[PDB]
């Protein structure tokens, strides 16, 4: 299935890192300290596609760990999910692992296919977790740049 390696940075130039075994944190990184930043494998999966909207999965480079969207206290929640490493990645990923990648003026948004109008968001502050957020509007950050890596 077509995959691209990539890092993500938020519109404020916070870089993404592994907090716990299962959280991402966003933080202002520079220098060699930049090593510490998480590389995704982004997969082109089966879904509703427009020029403007592309369904992707977001895995970590050589870990069987995928971002999924799941209900946790009657709230959409973002988690890192362990998968069977022989069975993944797939073209037909399960709906919780699917994001619509949306290009909206050199920036990306990642909408959950599973919770419409829920986006991968970061905090304005340092060292807070990446979350599923439902409110686009000058508060939490919902847009990203993408960098390719010579994988």
């Amino acid at each position: 299935v077509r995959s691209l390696n990539c890092t993500l940075r938020d519109s404020q130039q916070k870089s993404l890192v592994m907090s716990g075994p299962y959280e991402l944190k966003a933080l202002h990184l520079q220098g060699q300290d930049m090593e510490q930043q998480v590389v995704f494998s982004m997969s082109f999966v089966q879904g509703e596609e427009s020029n403007d909207k592309i369904p992707v999965a977001l895995g970590l480079k050589e870990k069987n760990l995928y971002l999924s969207c799941v209900l946790k206290d009657d709230k959409p929640t973002l988690q890192l999910e362990s998968v069977d490493p022989k069975n993944y990645p797939k073209k037909k990923m399960e709906k919780r692992f699917v994001f619509n990648k949306i290009e909206i003026n050199n920036k990306l948004e990642f909408e959950s296919a599973q919770f419409p109008n829920w986006y991968i968001s970061t905090s304005q502050a340092e060292n807070m977790p990446v979350f599923l957020g439902g409110t686009k509007g000058g508060q939490d950050i919902t847009d990203f740049t993408m960098q390719f890596v010579s994988s």
